[PDB]
């Protein structure tokens, strides 16, 4: 009956990822792993793995037959044109199906709360008849630039049309009316969605110790408290540079002046702040006055709240950092651990379950032309065009004894 | 029901972007990537390559045929031929169609909310036929410099007439009443311009929780309050540098200057800020004053502003730096994943889906001139001239034996 | 109906781009691009790639005939008679017709506004006449040098002529009642000069969202404010280092100083500032005093504005720099970008179309005399000197055997 999304706490736990209250430097560390199109790569790896392994040498040998270092260079113009051949038909089924939000939400989500929801839907045959149409129209780019690409995409037709039933139906949810529960009786984690019960999973489950009081074990929640206090210091200190700015003061008892002279702005800068005293009628006035100017030191924590969310993000996660002579930062990329720790999971419960792989690290960096290629030195054709270029060698090597 | 773009927010939240209010040294940091001329190199590599792949060897072989270290020289002649035959046809049929402005206006778009609206046109004949005239009059360039270059236009003219018709009739609009728009009841997000219906898709969809009201998952979200917050400084240095200049305060109870000698302007000087005192009266006229003069710290926190935006676009689209001995920054490229991540989205829903390839992140930084040479290494005509000259110097290589 | 140009923004918008209210050390860093004799160079590379492309074996392997280790030197006396021959005929064809201020104008319109004008002019047979006898004339220096130039140009004298009729009847006018023209209804961008209509072209069109009022795409909107804090502060400067020389001050109630001795040096400065007191009076006269000495810091922000400039430009449009040991800054070159996204638009639309091609980097910095040389290796009369050399050393080393 507890309730753990709109609460006083977990609505700010959420506006607190984006520019809301407090940024820093290391706001931005959140983003690189933030980012789609990753799981773009992830999933065409994982695709393109098992399109390369379903093949004999008896479908491809006969195209050497019909071919009739010159068994060398016809490795590379088979590779040409089954790395442009297989990904344009690739590439077009990917971005008209994939909608680049849904990576986003769940990791807005999860390094956040940890609890987060996901959508299914009903799939009539109008949903599904397009994509069956699209699905067999994908043979057109691999019509001119290769004769084999449609005898593949014909064998390994099976997963072509798995992927398309899953990863259009589920969609983590931007609806305003959503939470999760957290259960007493019997204790559960069950979600609602309108009044409707819905699928959830949990991945960063809280630690339910204290009655009617949760504790989160998410990344955000380390450093929620810190980056409310930067923003009750900046307030703080708009408000303490605010009130002292007339140079006298005393107790007794638009934007238009870059563009005017000098001698319109000191006359309007008199009366835009007029000289206000300060005074408090007294019976014995006898008054003994001090001092204070002052401000608070905005420079000293902020190099702290982003050494703070630069080292926690690679603590959690442990992002890759490729760094230069001089020690110049560039670009961050995923390790071989994060991808397997956030999209992952991602694939394993949200997506097509039990057939995809973790991309490598360095695999991750590559082109997404490349990327084909370099799966394709980690498939089996490369090690059937050395067997037949062996082979046929050996066969018309022996003629001559 | 919810209006996005024309509000308190968006409108100021899109104007922060070019110099209104705020400008630090990564203002510029946007620029890198909201230029042109990069779509213009991405689809001449994705024209380039389809136009390398429709070749059989019985076409060109015959060339050779008619051309009757001798077999090595014969490579750069017709490679040399096609680098520029071909990019003299392809220079002009985009310099003649392609808009500059329609890619950039996308990027201020996509960056900044995630909602761009894209218009269309209806194709009548007149429309049209000037495009079929010129893709058949793009052929005298062709003629002179290479026999080749028409028969190979001849062959993919599909290509070039299919690229002419939904480049030139897609607008991202500049237009001055339109909005985005945000439905409460069966959400949706549609798009309205001039009371009617248009076209938009989301990259960087909202993540929409509290009721009337948005989150907004762009890049500038994460820094707009900042942005807004240094000139809440600025304004405040320049108010305050200005009501303290007379150097003697007391309490009681154009630029001709530089032109005319100091005996003029030690002159003027005084009576253009007169000796204006500051005073209230009393009954009970005991006072006891203090000063400060005072600045605000402008200086510490633009080297904030600085790496902000420099230290956040390096995180959401992740740019490749060049740097140098001395870790002297230089200019700043594309990397394999912004374009990926930026011109694909632009490229897959904006213009001709489902037949170009993602450059390479060195392809993009090269010549505009070579580039057809570096996709023609990737081509197939590399290993059709490299066995072309192995199959003829081996048939007039066995006259010997 | 909305004015753009004449109005009291886009005047002093363009007064910033010269020196008369800010200047830092990155106003010149538009004149590393504004500067012209690039474009001299590219349309020099872009004619010469199609005068050596239009001549086949035929008509050069009758001088190797009529010239009769001894085939290698014959190629270089070749370059050389057609390094320094063509080259004698192209710089006199240039330097009489091409105007140095056509294309600064153009770019001191394009970074700063985006809305060029151009002009044209009706060609009367005295206007085209004197320069057909022009370039039939400029044989003189393709006569003594060189047998072949005169051929050479009498095949591409289309092209000399092409060059001819296009470059010198275009210009961006300085004139001083122009305007560009914005429409409300049914809009577009017209352009208007002396009450009659004439062409324009968008390469940085503006933003219109707002009603009657513009936002602007170009580079300098984003440091045009603070290129006018900058004045805002130095004359403030100035006025506030100037009107406190005299050293005691208290309340009550030309340059000959150089040349003269220094006893009527320090007598005419006490006259040269009287002491002027300031006073005002009062009825219960009791006054307390502070005392302000001070300036504004016009250093510290001086190294923020420039590094602005050069922290734009080199994101704007990327140029590239040549750094040595110790850092030191050398000469600036435009990068192999930046010459087709600001040489070539005004190369495809203002000059003849549709035939150049843009210039490499490394042959943009190279000297006036070899680029015809970088383009003769780029030409086929390398690879035809190679074929000539080598079949004729075939056909008379054959003669032993």
């Amino acid at each position: 009956v507890i309730d753990i999304f709109p609460t006083g706490q977990t609505m700010s736990f959420l506006r607190l990822l984006h520019g809301f209250l407090g940024t820093c430097r290391g706001q931005s560390m959140h983003q690189v792993l933030r980012d789609p199109c990753v799981l773009r790569k992830q999933l065409l790896y994982g695709v393109c793995k098992t399109l390369f392994d379903t093949i004999t040498v008896r479908r491809v040998a006969e195209e050497w037959k019909l071919h009739a270092q010159y068994l060398l260079v016809w490795s590379a113009s088979l590779r040409q044109s089954v790395q442009t051949g297989v990904l344009g038909a690739l590439r077009d089924i990917l971005y008209q199906y994939a909608d680049n939000d849904d990576y986003g939400l769940y990791v807005d989500w999860c390094v956040t709360v940890g609890l987060v929801p996901l959508l299914d839907v009903k799939t009539k045959p109008s949903e599904a008849a397009e994509r069956a149409q699209f699905v067999r129209a994908a043979v057109q780019r691999a019509t001119e630039t290769h004769p084999l690409a449609q005898d593949l995409l014909q064998a390994n037709l099976a997963l072509l049309l798995q992927v398309a039933e899953r990863l259009g139906a589920v969609r983590v949810a931007n609806a305003p009316e959503v939470r999760v529960f957290k259960k007493v009786r019997s204790e559960r984690l069950e979600a609602q969605l309108r009044g409707k019960h819905i699928r959830l999973y949990v991945a960063a489950e809280p630690l339910a110790y204290e009655r009617d009081k949760l504790l989160f074990t998410t990344p955000v929640a380390h450093l929620h408290e810190e980056i409310l206090r930067y923003d009750g210091l900046c307030r703080h200190q708009k408000i303490c540079q605010l009130l002292n700015t007339f140079p006298v003061k005393v107790v007794t008892a638009d934007a238009e002046l870059y563009h005017l002279p000098v001698l319109e702005a000191v006359r309007k800068a008199r009366d835009a702040a007029p000289f206000r005293p300060l005074a408090v009628e007294d019976n014995r006035l006898v008054a003994n006055s001090f001092f204070s100017q002052f401000v608070p030191g905005t420079e000293s924590l902020e190099r702290f709240l982003t050494q703070l969310w630069e080292n926690e993000y690679f603590r959690t996660f442990r992002l890759r950092r490729l760094v230069t002579h001089q020690g110049a930062e560039e670009a961050i990329v995923y390790s071989n651990y994060t991808v397997e720790r956030v999209t992952l999971p991602y694939l394993c419960h949200i997506l097509a379950l039990g057939t995809l792989d973790p991309v490598p690290e360095a695999y991750l960096q590559l082109s997404f032309g490349e990327i084909v290629a370099a799966a394709y030195d980690d498939s089996k054709f490369c090690r059937y065009v050395e067997l037949i270029c062996s082979r046929e060698k050996a066969r018309r090597r022996q003629m001559s004894r």
